[PDB]
RNA sequence: UGGAUUGAAACGCCAUGCUCAGGCUGGCGAGUGCGCCACUCAUCA
């Protein structure tokens, strides 16, 4: 493999913090799962996988709020029930109860980045060299503007425009370090299905993450 | 074609600026003042 690095940017984005969840209030930055996920959204193939090593940061830090009327808890049933017939009308009372949650995102405005990104190959492989078809056939679609679905910026409400670059990393916003990003989510495990979160190095022009198939905190 | 702390997620239903009220009641544009004085349609077949 040979890394690529593409191009992604939107009007809106929102990568949820884990603590503010229900009144959302996004990460300043894209995080690595949301990059992956991003990448699995263009190319992906149950052979593979993909790792993040930066994440280039293009743009300023804008934040905006936006509520929206949302469904609530789907609450479990106090009384069991069953549908009078097979295929017929059954609902879910999404103005009426407490099934209206209004909640308020913080979210991200005018955002920009560039993921730099690899190819593992896992279990299922078949061959040893399908790192270099997936990688080709992933900037072919990245070329081409080509996707299984069009990608978001967290959630699907923030549609993502992504171009393949190629050229040199383009000027960002951040050339001395005056931002620390705090710390932040990895990315979401699923051999233990739990939440590594990595962030111990500064993020000066680049946030560089770690593998999270290697080491999945520090402290291990 | 697993998996973006994701995927699902109206701020939505309704509401008179109404009822009525003189811009009225009266007040000279008036009192005076030369258009005046003076000038050949002439001289000739």
């Amino acid at each position: 493999t040979y890394g690529i690095r593409l191009r992604v940017w939107g009007d809106y984005a929102c990568f949820t913090r884990p603590e503010m969840k229900v009144e959302r209030v996004s990460y300043d930055v894209m995080p690595p799962s949301a990059a992956r996920g991003i990448l699995e959204a263009i190319h992906w193939k149950p052979a593979i996988r993909w790792i993040v090593d930066r994440i280039h940061v293009l743009r300023p830090i804008v934040f905006d709020n936006v509520r929206r009327n949302e469904v609530s808890s789907k609450i479990p049933k106090p009384n069991p029930a069953t549908a009078m017939r097979d295929r017929k009308p059954l609902y879910f009372l999404v103005d009426d109860g407490s099934n209206r949650q209004q909640r308020a995102a913080t979210l991200l405005r005018n955002v920009d980045y560039v993921i730099e990104a690899h190819f593992e190959l896992t279990d299922k492989a078949g061959a040893e060299d399908n790192a270099g078809k997936h990688l080709d056939i992933f900037r072919r679609r990245a070329r081409a503007g080509q996707s299984f679905q069009q990608p978001c910026l967290g959630c699907r409400e923030f549609p993502a425009s992504f171009e393949l670059l190629e050229g040199d990393v383009p000027l960002s916003c951040y050339a001395g370090e005056k931002r620390d990003l705090g710390y932040m989510l990895l990315d979401i495990d699923f051999e233990r299905d739990m939440t590594p979160l990595f962030f111990k190095a500064v993020m000066e022009d680049g946030v560089i993450t770690p593998p999270s198939r290697t080491s999945p905190e520090v402290r291990a």
